[PDB]
């Protein structure tokens, strides 16, 4: 809408504190100017019709119980717009500043979160699952990477293009959430999962096993269900992109950690300059170990730990 910038504040999923950018004509409307061609954040009110009312408030407080998770999915997308931004130059989704939009409210006892081809859609959770997801900067972050790879390589929900689609959104929703700094770890989902169990998350990254999820490529689901499997597999590359980044020795095989920042850059080299939408967990190897040598060069630290961690977890 045509409005003037403003600044509201409100409170989060979680209870905290925040600042967002509004836009003000007669109402105030989550509507983010300072980022591209905006941010924008819509209400489906319990609903499935998309995207639902842009949103809208009377006086730019944001402190009601209905209002925490407009909140959090407006301010995390700005975050991860960042993140893109000052971290990778990436400008939004499609490298063009196209408007990122969001809905939350999305149906009742909704489960899950997710990129419709268009726009982000967050459920409010069943209140024993999970509380509303976009209350977890990692989850906001890793559906608006879905965006980045559908504009990009493209790669095919399903089997292991669809678990490296996956394993691109878990890495890349960690690593803005260690760019916001606050409580950051190698889990996905922790902030926002089941409220009545401390200390899980639906995956880990650090260990994919602790919630079932293979660590190895011997260990791969070959059936059906989830698509393939694709938030299954992607623990294997979750659990390849962790060692790259922090090291370890997995089934025996030692890999020396390069730090998040390189595997930050070597794996978005490897999504907008070498994987396509067949792409599988082998060709992966290929892009990551080829990204690596084109920023570090062929007889890095960076190549070899790229090659010692796809050794790890079993993929040639
Ligand atoms: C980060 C996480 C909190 C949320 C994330 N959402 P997502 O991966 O983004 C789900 N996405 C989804 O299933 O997309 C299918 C689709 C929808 C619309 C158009 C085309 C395809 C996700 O992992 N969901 C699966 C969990 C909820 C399980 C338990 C596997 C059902
Ligand atoms: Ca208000
Ligand atoms: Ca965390
Ligand atoms: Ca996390
Ligand atoms: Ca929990
Ligand atoms: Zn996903």
């Amino acid at each position: 809408i045509t409005g003037t910038s403003t600044v509201g504040v409100g409170r989060g999923v979680l209870g905290d504190q925040k600042n967002i950018n509004t836009t003000y004509s007669t109402y105030y409307y989550l509507q983010d100017n300072t980022r591209g061609n905006g941010i924008f954040t819509y209400d489906a009110k319990y609903r499935t019709t998309l995207p639902g009312s842009l949103w809208a408030d009377a006086d730019n407080q944001f402190f009601a119980s209905y209002d925490a998770p407009a909140v959090d999915a407006h301010y995390y997308a700005g975050v991860t717009y960042d993140y893109y931004k000052n971290v990778h130059n990436r400008l939004s989704y499609d490298g063009n500043n196209a408007a990122i939009r969001s809905s939350v409210h999305y149906s009742q006892g909704y489960n899950n979160a997710f990129w419709n081809g268009s726009q982000m859609v967050y459920g409010d959770g069943d209140g024993q699952t999970f509380i509303p997801l976009s209350g977890g900067i990692d989850v906001v972050a890793h559906e608006l990477t879905h965006a980045v790879t559908d504009y990009t390589a493209g790669l095919i929900y399903q089997n292991e293009s669809g678990a490296i689609n996956e394993a691109i959104s878990d890495i890349f929703g960690t690593l803005v959430e260690f760019y916001a700094n606050k409580n950051p770890d190698w889990e996905i989902g922790e902030d926002v999962y089941t409220p009545g169990i401390s200390g899980d998350s639906l995956r880990s990254m650090s260990d994919p096993a602790k919630y079932g999820d293979p660590d190895h490529y011997s260990k791969r689901y070959t059936g059906t269900q989830d698509n393939g499997g694709v938030h299954i597999n992607s623990g294997i590359i979750n659990k390849a992109a962790y060692l790259i980044s922090q090291g370890g020795t997995h089934y025996g095989v030692s890999v020396v950690g390069i730090g998040r920042d390189k595997l930050g850059k070597i794996f978005y080299r490897a999504l907008t300059q070498y994987l396509t939408p067949t792409s599988n967990f082998s060709q992966l190897r290929a892009a990551a170990v080829q990204s690596a040598t084109d920023l570090y060069g062929s007889t890095s630290q960076e190549v070899a730990s790229v090659k010692q961690a796809f050794d790890a977890v079993g993929v040639k």
